[PDB]
């Protein structure tokens, strides 16, 4: 399901992440991650690989922090996946959730509708798995956080998904 | 169920087709459209508009005569869906298929792997929505009309599928 891009094929470096999500998760969190934008998969698949290695290489984590990114190119980019605790939302909110980060900064810009399209396709798609619980709720990264993330723009856009809960 | 860039978002022309499929269809056609390739959403979209343009001006059909499209930008693009009859492989398949065709030819390429998960992925959504028979079978173009689609290389992956059928 999803047509997710895997780990292999955006070249990111191994995993060595091991804290384990507790299945079904019941919260999903947007955040964008305020780098640079992305509308084809030769240049998506290159931003993701420039997450994980700011993630990586320069804060020493594990693997790149979010479960999953959405580029502009309307594709899911596999990160630390459904079962793997995420390092998006804080430690009241990574062991609870999973985090999908649109990639690019939405301040000022909306996402393509190919974007949600593939978000709300990969939320359908981890309940189907039991990744998720089938009333999964959708916070926004500022709803858990001090953070302008995921953008006034796409902040707007999932404060009317169904699964939206402020 | 699945993420599908819809008709208005490729600039369609309004469909004039009105023959419907029998739900569930048992029978997937895949073929090649023989003509250019396309890695982007933009010019995926604009190769839709190229092979719609072509079928419904120079043919004279009621519309792109592929339910679906599948394009190396690893999205699919809605043809004429899963309700109306195409016309993609002759009058005695065309009523009880489903007509997918991959935007390129290849007989010398093989599709990126972006774009065989979107097709995979499609079929599993028709199953899921009742559009398709659970045991539907895949067939090649070559294998119900004299033809090279979908390309020796694609050929030798369908061929490959679990749902595939000589
Ligand atoms: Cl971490």
């Amino acid at each position: 399901c999803g047509s997710i891009v895997p780990r292999r094929e955006w070249r990111a470096l191994a995993s060595e992440c091991r804290e384990r999500l507790t299945r079904p998760v019941r919260y999903v969190v947007v955040s964008h991650t305020a780098g640079s934008h992305c509308d084809t998969p030769a240049s998506c698949a290159q931003q993701a690989q420039n997450v994980q290695s700011y993630h990586v290489r320069n804060l020493g984590w594990c693997d790149v922090g979010y479960n999953f990114l959405i580029g502009e190119d309307g594709l899911v980019y596999e990160g630390r996946g459904w079962n793997i605790k995420g390092a998006h939302a804080g430690p009241t909110w990574n062991p609870i959730s999973i985090g999908i980060s649109f990639m690019g900064n939405y301040m000022n810009r909306v996402p393509p509708p190919r974007a949600l399209r593939a978000a709300q396709n990969l939320l359908a798609c981890g309940v189907a798995l039991g990744a998720l619980r089938s009333n999964y709720e959708v916070k926004g990264h500022r709803d858990v956080q001090p953070t302008l993330s995921p953008g006034d723009r796409l902040y707007e856009i999932i404060q009317t998904w169904s699964h939206y809960r402020a």
